[PDB]
């Protein structure tokens, strides 16, 4: 090969910008205004698109007192409720009257054919010693999910053991965009644990593939808003395995969690409870093994100059502890076992976003922070990589 | 579509890095003991390929004692002569008889087929106010080859009206790399002549395509060393031009030179001196219109972490005066009319590096700078553009 | 098998040019792993990153056994390298009446801690307290002025001492017995302890006793040419101006260290306190080290604190908790000797 | 004379071809000392060409 690197934040532009400001004519031109008192017959948002096509909705009012409304569950007295939602969240919540008639917005934003949305305020914001990670940073004979990685500059974590869905089939890992990809070098090289310039170490091969920014008309699969530079931002990189590595040192097995089960995937058709509510569990080389909770899919960030950025999936941690630190980016994020099957990957860590955010509550309890991550599932089918649980399965695309 | 970095340069490593054992040992290695009385034949003559592999047999030896080896003339007295060489940039060319028994290095090098070679010693060491140049700043009514371009960050120059060979064969402009794409993070819309956060301007686009690094194995076509870790450094970005810009006021007419013809290509199978000893010019936001001569062809140097760099062409320009400045990356580079015939391109400057190693002499005379260079032919075949020259071509 | 000081020192100096290169400094008092420390001696490797030994060029490992000169073998292992509410600040730095053995000494700019109190064999028994080799020697002064707690220029001013021993380089041969490193050129770290009272000075209320552990028996002669059980794996106290009374424990000795030229210089006794908790901090490089009260006899004390080393480095020894710092020394049955000393541990022949 | 001598240090030139009448007259070249040979080692090299 040689290199290549196509397309920036920068393509896409007239034809389509404006076949985007047709089917969005009318989040209006289908109901009956404000008929406050009941619950618009229609019905009720039962989904996440359902309720997708609703903040969608009334965007200028919404996107006017805000700084990110999102799609969770009516969030009321400290707990998750069950009944649909759009978390306009805030720079801190407040009072009625002590408002200039206009900064509570109204909890009843309707929709398309008679889909009323409901609106509860909150409050936004923007090594753990012991043996589960001194091993993981290469003192073990066995490497893996979770494993130390670096290549010049960076230091990442091993993602899961993965293998191209084409051609050739080179069994690799799938880590994150920061620590793997730069352009000074003809060629990135990482090393477990350590490159020969920082200590010991070994090889474990190069950059192939990458991707970094996607727009939302392809990766969502619908338009998702009104203003046309949508950018669903992703990571990933396929590394494929050198040819002079032993592979038999290779454990696809998650040290600190158990065995994985194949692989949970995100359709925004489904009952809304079947993704957000959920326990899931996580070990990267930063925290050990956490746990935590689904907040809300699909957070949306629209900056000064205009760019749209949404960021799939949301994560607060269980019994008020953090779920990761700087570091444990590109650490896979596994569903937690529900009682007797086998715990499910929904999604790679985009990073533990250090101090970059933080879900506030009105209770009496501090400012605790939440983590982002990927849609893994739409981001196999765009880098072409798949996901390899079972042990027997290391050595038998490699056999 | 989206964003999407590649990269496999990767494509080498184990099974082809013993496919260049056809260098030593193998094949195209030790063959026909040598002689001396009965000089080499002669070495027949035409060839780039005829002194490459000449080069690339003792790399071991040139580096041991070198700052770089090139193909070019030998240089003797200070000009330029007939016979072919190899030009072994040095840090000195010091006494013949004080030496360690080789730092002058021999002059008979020979290859695989009784062809010998030849050495020289160099040494290495390691805006304009015009009116040419204030009419493609910003006042000018008409856009084209050589105009002032800058996206968010930086600076560049129009390199010439182009257009794609496939898909839906869009219409826009070659610049280099990073007028556009750059590190962390992408380069994407492109402004002329400034964007709305330095100043005045129009949108004109966006890039959408771009390169940056190739192998030694697919750009000149042949291994050309020893080391498996060869990288040919290449430049190019396609950027088509937007829907709200009018694309009437465009004119694909280099405004300093005349009307360019068709690419020229080097095939590096041919008389010698068809390509090096021929005078050039080209057209640059920051030097107005200067000329030059081609001095030697395929840089080449490996650093210190020991993988080579070649660097195609070096142009020299003509009596003493330098072919550019640092603004001048982007801006083509075109044969001089040669008595009548239209001029031809042969490459888009790489940039004004004349700092890795000026050309200099033992004549009464102070360092020249050179210049680097894509060869064109061989940058328009990766990223699948042409170059409109006609300007009713643009129009169709 | 190994059991005498010369049985590892002079392995050491045979293969010095075998050794030292996989990672800088290396340590022998006994090998540690499992989390403790067994009977078996060694020659155990610091290392930067414990990398396990599969992700280790051949060269570069571990060699499990050494041998050299004699018949006597060894072993290797690996090691990995890189405020007090109490009485006694108070009571050592200010509101007591009396210096005893831990009272804060203040320089210009830095405070120190008081040792052990001297005395000579030729000449003058002149009587002046001891403390370190970095307080009072500083990088722009030949001499200091030291006072209690603080100097005259931030505090109230009354001073004890001007240096005129000052020794700096001790020779390796007479100081460790043998040749001890291959490389040419290494002195000593020879950080050393006199100093006058300054003639006119109180003695009345000079008392000879330590504030905390009370009477402590005689100056220890160092002498690994006898089991292991002498110096290696011991009970500590620790007694200082911003510590506490903490008690540590004995791992390492001569170890040599390359910190950014490849500087090897002989760092004496190491400790390491107990219960994974810091030994000591800043300003605390003048404490005595005593061994613990053996039965009923009355304790020794073997060391002298070197150096601040709390922002140096820590040996982890990954038993699901952090790395914990290390602390350097100094043998005073070197230093005895070194300058014309006699320590006192008792009251009544001060003045005699 | 002219041509440069320069070992290490910096470099200079060669000041000229000379005769020492004391000790066993031999003959040698003079030098300028800043440029080279001040105090660091009154005993080492001086080259021609390059060291």
């Amino acid at each position: 090969s040689a290199a290549y690197f196509l397309w920036p934040t920068s393509n896409l532009q007239h034809c389509a910008a404006e076949g985007r400001a047709n089917y969005f004519g009318n989040l209006q031109k289908g109901l009956l205004p404000r008929h406050p008192g009941r619950l618009p017959k229609g019905q009720q948002a039962n989904s996440l698109l359902d309720l997708m096509t609703i903040r969608a909705f009334h965007s200028k009012i919404l996107r006017r007192f805000s700084l990110g409304t999102a799609v969770g569950f009516r969030i009321r007295k400290g707990d998750l409720t069950d009944i649909p939602a759009i978390l306009v969240f805030v720079a801190r919540k407040v009072h009625k009257k002590w408002l200039n008639p206009a900064q509570c917005l109204p909890a009843i934003l309707e929709g398309p054919g008679g889909v009323w949305c409901d609106v509860d305020v909150v409050e936004f914001s923007y090594q753990m010693f012991s043996e589960l990670v001194d091993k993981l940073c290469g003192s073990d004979e066995c490497i893996g999910s979770g494993s130390q990685v670096a290549s010049h500059e960076t230091f990442g974590t091993l993602g899961a053991i993965v293998k191209r869905r084409t051609g050739n089939k080179q069994v690799g890992f799938l880590t994150n965009h920061h620590v793997a990809v730069d352009l000074d070098y003809p060629n990135q090289k990482m090393f477990h644990p350590l490159p020969p310039n920082l200590g010991p170490g070994v090889y474990l091969g190069a950059v192939e593939r990458a991707t970094s920014f996607i727009t939302d008309d392809v990766w969502y699969g619908i338009y998702a808003g009104t203003n046309p530079e949508t950018f669903v931002r992703a990571d990933g990189a396929f590394i494929p395995f050198a040819d002079d590595f032993d592979i038999s040192t290779v454990t696809t097995v998650v040290r600190g969690v158990g065995d994985i089960g194949d692989v949970k995937v995100i359709d925004l058709q489904c009952p809304l409870n079947s993704l957000i509510g959920r326990q899931v569990c996580k070990v990267g080389r930063s925290s050990g093994h956490t746990t935590g909770t689904v907040m809300a899919y699909a957070l949306e960030y629209n900056d000064e100059k205009g760019i749209c950025f949404f960021t799939d999936i949301l994560v607060v941690g269980e019994n008020r502890q953090t779920f990761d630190l700087e570091g444990d980016s590109g650490s896979l994020i596994i569903l937690t076992s529900q009682d007797g099957e086998k715990p499910r990957p929904i999604g790679i860590i985009w990073g533990g976003t250090a101090n970059r955010g933080r879900l506030k509550l009105t209770s009496d309890h501090g400012p605790e922070n939440w983590t982002s991550g990927v849609d893994l599932g739409r981001l196999l089918d765009r880098l072409e990589l798949d996901i390899i649980i079972t042990n027997e399965s290391l050595q038998d695309a490699v056999q």
